[PDB]
């Protein structure tokens, strides 16, 4: 897998963000995770966490997996990095997202993320509290 450049256009919620990629605005949905909707418990905290991570970064990058790159809603499917740190993993490690939506063929970072979810659950963080 390869990292590619992108720039923030605006935050949306814990697991979606609007980025400019190859010069075109696209909403990205984070691979392999599910944050609560803004309305649900920890929804606001997930949104805040992602918003802060992405806007504070100097360098945003997107990394597509081996399979489909856009979902049925036209959202890009990627791992998103903020100054070299993976947002998807960070959300799971903090107990602000569950590993979810693991489709065969777009699952390269599955067991990195499961390792993070185990450690969040062990610490009883947020969703696991
Ligand atoms: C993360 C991800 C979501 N999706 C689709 C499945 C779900 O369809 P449904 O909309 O029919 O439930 C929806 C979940 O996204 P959200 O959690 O953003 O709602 O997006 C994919 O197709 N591929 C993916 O990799
Ligand atoms: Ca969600």
């Amino acid at each position: 897998l390869h990292k590619e450049p992108a720039t923030l256009i605006k935050a949306i919620d814990g697991d979606t963000t609007k980025l400019m990629y190859k010069g075109q605005p696209m909403t990205f949905r984070l691979l392999l995770v599910d944050t609560p909707e803004f309305n649900e418990k920890y929804g606001p905290e997930a949104s805040a966490f992602t918003k802060k991570m992405v806007e504070n970064a100097k360098k945003i990058e997107v990394e597509f997996d081996k399979g489909q790159r856009t979902d049925k809603y036209g959202r890009g499917l990627a791992y998103i990095y903020a100054d070299g740190k993976m947002t998807n993993e960070a959300l799971v490690r903090q107990g602000l997202a569950k590993v979810a939506y693991v489709y065969k063929g777009n699952n390269t970072h599955e067991q990195l993320l499961r390792k993070a979810e185990a450690q969040a659950k062990k610490e009883k963080l947020n969703i696991w509290s």
